[PDB]
DNA sequence: GGTCAGGTCAGGTCA
């Protein structure tokens, strides 16, 4: 019933310095070289598949492909990503039995089970506890990457900015035995650092904090009337404004840390009482009030704005973000254009002047970050007229607003899709329900709205684009799924890989059509059902030429039998772009290598 | 049976 292994750390456990009477001795071997290895200094850089090695006996795998076999388990957990699982068949399946000296006494029938218990318990005591010796790993917050940093330079790093939280005293020690919250947390991001609380779990009173934001954002729906959909402002101001547009986006810099706690508890306070009860009132403010932090054995106030990782904050920094809009930005010209996501403004206008005012407006009332400053004026350093905005890229000039894709250079976009789900796990005898649970639609729905698909202000080269690259992600993801079949599942029959495969094409092109007659505009000419079909199977043809080899079987399959267009009703289309791969995704790493 | 509204779950988006 359970067919998975997690690959995260979490789940290892603490190794007893003899094994016992249902393992074989030769375990204790291996544990003793672990122990002698934790007592090397290893101040020098350390290889944790090169320790394994010296580690564990070859004698223990005995041929060098039966190691190679559980050592590619190590790299998936040296390069694995939140979430990730294996198939525990993968720890007994298709190993060479014959060529296992302690496994010869044993009957064959017994040899996988032993085998699999052996490799679990290695797996559990010494490879996971010894990666967690050396390294910690921090999950980066681009999909589901985690990056390993050496624990000797992590601790430096959360001590340096430790202090500075401390000199600035954005940090005081209490020294009142007061009960802490949460215990802070300090993460890198970039060369700046986030200090965020992880809440101790409160199973019998976050019933009652869902019920105090849920009253918070009623006050929020009663006040301050809606900010208007992203996607209605810029329509209805690109209907609006002839001329060249002139715009900018500002990055406020650290908004919950900059609230003013004094005046968000006067905005509590004057709730009415039918909305939100003196109580109830007091209680919050005495949360925000009094922020208590868990460090290193050791308690402190945080004593800068709002916490970071706790549940209130982001309705209450909303609300207080909401009442500084008005105090600053409720009297601007209406043929204006402007949204706020919640740290971040986006503001255009025809006027180059009052483009430029709402930057000193902005600038005067907050902190930003300058080198976040997005804006087409020609005067300005570095102008631009791609504007990244809420995950679009809004053109001024154009009007063409294409999706934001955070694939950095040499990121692995394996990282973007979580493929296991250890609440509901699928035998490693069912691979089809695995590749098509991969292809359910929800999980790219958020690039199939009427904001890419609309005809409105978008021309239909831009809406084409928007759906190819869109497949090209969906192409990544069956890619990587791909190489969860044939890694772990261990799939020999992949003829069961075409149905589903153009089964999910169809349904993409019609959830297409549908969104995008849905969205009819101005600029829409005519564009054919066959045309997305074309467009998706040439998606996967760019994306599936990465390992041709692999998959030259199948991109041969589909680029003779099916059929590809590219013949749509416009002739701006440069029909180009659709035969080969974007710049974006030319550089993103689809092979695994270990590097810690 | 064919809807609805509500509920759960899921993999995704925004800061
Ligand atoms: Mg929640
Ligand atoms: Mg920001
Ligand atoms: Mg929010």
């Amino acid at each position: 019933m359970v067919h998975y292994y997690r690959l995260s750390l979490k789940s290892r456990q603490k190794a007893p310095k003899i094994v016992n009477s249902k393992y074989n001795s030769i375990l204790n071997i291996a544990l003793k070289n672990f122990r002698l290895c934790k007592k090397h200094k290893t101040k020098k850089p350390v290889q944790i598949l090169a320790l394994l090695q010296e580690i564990i006996p070859k004698s223990y795998f005995g041929t060098t492909t039966n190691l190679k076999r559980f050592y590619k388990v190590v790299e998936k957990i040296l390069t694995q990503s939140s979430f990730e699982c294996i198939h525990l068949s993968v720890l007994h399946k298709c190993y060479d039995y014959d060529a296992i000296p302690w496994l010869q006494n044993v009957e064959p029938n017994l040899r996988p089970k032993l085998l699999l218990k052996h490799n679990l318990f290695l797996l559990d005591n010494i490879v996971k506890p010894i990666i967690a010796f050396y390294y910690k790993p921090i999950k980066t917050l681009n999909g589901h990457e985690i990056k390993f940093i050496r624990k000797e330079e992590y601790i430096s790093f959360e001590s340096k900015v430790f202090h500075k939280l401390k000199k600035m005293k954005y940090l005081v020690e209490v020294q009142d035995e007061v009960k802490p919250r949460g215990v802070l947390n300090i993460i890198p991001k970039q060369d700046n650092f986030r200090a965020i609380v992880s809440i101790f779990p409160d199973s019998a009173r976050k019933p009652f904090f869902k019920l105090l934001t849920s009253k918070i954002y009623k006050v929020l729906e009663e006040k301050y009337k809606t900010s208007g959909s992203l996607y209605t402002c810029w329509s209805e101001f690109t209907q609006k404004t002839q001329g060249q547009i002139y715009g900018i986006k500002v990055d406020i810099r650290d908004a919950y840390g900059n609230v003013k706690i004094p005046v968000l508890c006067k905005l509590i306070q004057s709730i009415p009482t039918h909305l939100l009860d003196s109580e109830k009132k007091n209680f919050i403010v005495d949360h925000i009030s009094n922020q208590f932090v868990a460090f290193r054995r050791k308690i402190y106030k945080w004593n800068h704005g709002l916490l970071q990782g706790d549940p209130l904050s982001g309705c209450l920094c909303e609300l207080y973000m909401a009442f500084m809009d008005r105090l600053y930005f409720s009297n601007l010209d209406k043929d204006a254009f402007i949204h706020r996501t919640v740290d971040d403004y986006f503001f255009c206008s025809p006027h180059p002047h009052k483009v430029y005012d709402f930057e000193l407006l902005i600038k005067g009332v907050y902190q930003v970050n300058p080198t976040k400053t997005r804006t087409n004026l020609p005067t300005h350093r570095h102008p631009q007229d791609e504007i990244p905005y809420c995950g679009k890229i809004f053109n001024l000039t154009t009007r063409q607003v294409r999706t934001l894709y955070k694939l950095p250079p040499n990121y692995e976009i394996r990282h973007k899709f979580k493929l296991w789900n250890f609440n509901n796990q699928i035998s490693d005898d069912n691979p089809a329900r695995f590749l098509q649970k991969a292809m359910d639609f929800p999980f790219i729905c958020n690039s199939f709205t009427k904001f890419e698909f609309n005809t409105v202000f978008n021309d239909q080269r831009t809406v084409f684009a928007n759906f190819y690259d869109a497949m090209i992600c969906v192409a990544y993801k069956f890619d990587a799924a791909m190489m969860a079949l044939r890694t772990s599942f261990l799939v020999n029959d992949f003829g069961f890989i075409w149905l589903v495969l153009s089964s999910t094409v169809r349904a993409y092109a019609s959830r297409a059509f549908k969104k995008i007659v849905t969205y009819k505009g101005g600029k829409y000419r005519k564009v054919t059902f066959q045309c997305l079909k074309s467009i998706a199977w040439r998606a996967f043809l760019a994306v599936l030429k990465r390992r041709t080899e692999i998959y030259k079987g199948l991109i041969d399959r589909i680029k003779s039998r099916e059929k590809l267009t590219m013949k749509f009703h416009d002739g701006e289309v440069d029909a180009s772009y659709f035969c080969k791969l974007p710049e974006k995704f030319r550089f993103v790493k689809i092979n695994r290598k270990a590097s810690i």
